[PDB]
């Protein structure tokens, strides 16, 4: 009964929606809105709990970068406040290692963070770990073999095709091989032991392309495109299949949800969101 949770986003202003997709029966649930609307946030899950991390309230009465961490219980349909981050991080990436949420990069104003902090749920505290080699907002994050990979983004001056790896136990970052395309606000996730960098923004155009990093060959490889060039897309994995949700395609805020089958090497559209929206965060539980 694991759902695809889609939290926050942007249409006209930052959104509050929390809604869930059942790929099995194709339904959408409407769930308890966020307390404070936010876009450019990230989602993860730890221990059957869903966390919305960072982002931004872009509203009519002004506009404010999030240091927030809020936690949702599906068992209670309730959001609870959580210890805020040391800094606010809009356009943030997040991953999980040992039930520990890594808050990676993001922006405050146009202060572009290279810094990373680890949240620990039991104790409810953030601590700073070793900073990335590169400031990164619009960054995708992928956990793989208990290594944390930060992929692209936008360093403050140029868009990024570069990726780097964190070694949690050594507390160190190391540059891995750069992507075929430059990607800010791509969808980054992991599937069958490869890192997928889906869509994003390359400077000139919004992207439909997708390439997957083989961690042992050290090689990025294109795979089938999406049908809808997109960025600021939500991404996740659900039963051997990648789900890209929504996004910004240059002109509109997409409601489309496309689905990658790695075996057939194809995407198909499987549902629509209830309303078009960019820059959500999504997490499965
Ligand atoms: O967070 C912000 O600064 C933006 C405020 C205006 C629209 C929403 C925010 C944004 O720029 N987003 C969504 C969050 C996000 C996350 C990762 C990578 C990129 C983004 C961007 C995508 N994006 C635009 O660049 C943009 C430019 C103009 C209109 C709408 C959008 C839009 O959704």
């Amino acid at each position: 009964g694991r759902l695809i949770y889609t939290a926050g986003g942007y249409f006209r202003q930052s959104l509050s929606y929390l809604e869930a997709y059942n790929p099995s029966d194709g339904t959408w649930l409407r769930l308890a809105d966020l307390q404070v609307p936010r876009s450019g946030l990230a989602g993860c899950v730890v221990g059957g709990l869903l966390y919305a991390v960072g982002g931004r309230n872009n509203s009519p009465d002004g506009n404010t970068d999030s240091s927030a961490l809020d936690c949702y219980n599906p068992m209670t349909n309730q959001w609870s406040p959580c210890a805020p981050m040391s800094v606010p991080r809009n356009r943030i990436g997040v991953g999980v290692i040992d039930g520990h949420i890594y808050a990676v990069g993001g922006s405050h104003g146009c202060i572009h963070h290279n810094s990373v902090e680890r949240y620990e749920p039991e104790r409810d505290e953030w601590h700073l770990v070793a900073p990335m080699l590169t400031r990164r907002i619009g960054v995708g994050v992928a956990v793989l073999n208990r290594l944390l990979y930060a992929v692209g983004g936008f360093d403050g001056t140029n868009r990024l095709n570069s990726a780097e790896c964190y070694y949690p136990e050594r507390n160190e970052w190391r540059m891995i091989t750069a992507m075929n395309t430059i990607r800010s606000g791509a969808g980054v996730c992991v599937l069958h032991n490869c890192i997928y960098a889906a869509g994003g923004y390359d400077g000139q155009d919004q992207l439909n392309s997708v390439e997957r990093y083989d961690v042992e060959t050290e090689t990025w490889t294109f795979v089938a495109p999406m049908k809808h060039r997109r960025s600021a897309l939500g991404i996740t994995v659900h039963q051997g299949r990648i789900y890209v949700l929504g996004g910004y395609d240059g002109h509109t805020f997409l409601d489309s949800v496309e689905c990658y089958d790695p075996d057939t090497d194809t995407w198909s559209e499987v549902t629509r969101m209830t309303s078009g929206r960019s820059g959500v965060g999504v997490a499965v539980t």
